[PDB]
């Protein structure tokens, strides 16, 4: 298992503009297009992201090209961030995947706000991190997905995804 398979499970694949769990226009593998209520603003972000006239639909290849870019951007965002990088460098490879999942989902600003959890992850207090991560809007809005990510941080295995 790897970050690409993890995120494909958590996010799904849709070839047509759709609204995410928050009501935002989204396409592909969790690629957020816009927070604006306008479907026209979303289509126009879509054409710009892809470099053609999509008319709100994209192929599998294009969805996967966006996906690759977003994973890459999530990683590079972790490495440039002063709060995130020390935590990340300290984790093993499975639990790095879980940090990328969270950043992909909620942006580096979001994750960097999980201060107490970050500190516990850094000290390798797995069970206490899991409890603290659970006390969050993120866990209450998307519990199934949040449990899978939390379990990964707690156990350092891919079990929740198998
Ligand atoms: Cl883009
Ligand atoms: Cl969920």
């Amino acid at each position: 298992m790897n970050i690409f398979e993890m995120l494909r499970i958590d996010e799904g694949l849709r070839l047509k503009i759709y609204k995410d769990t928050e009501g935002y226009y989204t396409i592909g593998i969790g690629h957020l297009l816009t927070k604006s209520p306008s479907l026209n603003a979303a289509k126009s972000e879509l054409d710009k992201a892809i470099g053609r006239n999509t008319n709100g639909v994209i192929t599998k290849d294009e969805a996967e090209k966006l996906f690759n870019q977003d994973v890459d951007a999530a990683v590079r965002g972790i490495l440039r961030n002063a709060k995130l990088k020390p935590v990340y460098d300290s984790l093993d490879a499975v639990r790095r995947a879980a940090a990328i999942n969270m950043v992909f989902q909620m942006g580096e600003t979001g994750v960097a706000g999980f201060t107490n959890s970050l500190r516990m992850l850094q000290q390798k207090r797995w069970d206490e991190a899991a409890v603290n991560l659970a006390k969050s809007r993120w866990y209450n809005q998307t519990p199934n997905r949040a449990k899978r990510v939390i379990t990964t941080f707690r156990t350092g295995t891919w079990d929740a995804y198998k």
